[PDB]
DNA sequence: CGCGTACGTGCGTTTAAGCGGTGCTAGAGCTGTCTACGACCAATTGAGCGGCCTCGGCACCGGGATGCGTTTTTTTTCCGCGAT
């Protein structure tokens, strides 16, 4: 009875991939642990700066 | 190279940094405890990849328009000399 999958991006209201960003943080040798809001925050900042250059 | 004065020098006056010290207490830093949060795992599936087709944006062309650099002949300007 498994719930339909909503991407973490859609929950954060982002177009940039939260889930990918989390996975690059975890595998990029930055810290032993990555908190749940970190990729959400970082994807958001990457999205903002992308928008601003694109505008 | 020649002209004007901005900076270096020195000296006499004035300022406040440095020093050694005491006193007070904010907050750095440490300890132990509890628990929210992240890692890990296994199953499940949809986001995003590689591959493939299409047709309009863009590169490239020639032609014509126009912006502008250059020179020579033309009108205005700013002097510039003394002689007053
Ligand atoms: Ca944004
Ligand atoms: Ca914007
Ligand atoms: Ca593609
Ligand atoms: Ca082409
Ligand atoms: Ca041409
Ligand atoms: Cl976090
Ligand atoms: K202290
Ligand atoms: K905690």
């Amino acid at each position: 009875a498994r719930a339909k999958a909503k991407t973490r991006s859609s929950r954060a209201g982002l177009q940039f991939p939260v889930g990918r960003v989390h996975r690059l943080l975890r595998k990029g040798n930055y810290s032993e642990r990555v908190g749940a809001g970190a990729p959400v925050y970082l994807a958001a900042v990457l999205e903002y700066l992308t928008a601003e250059i694109l505008e």
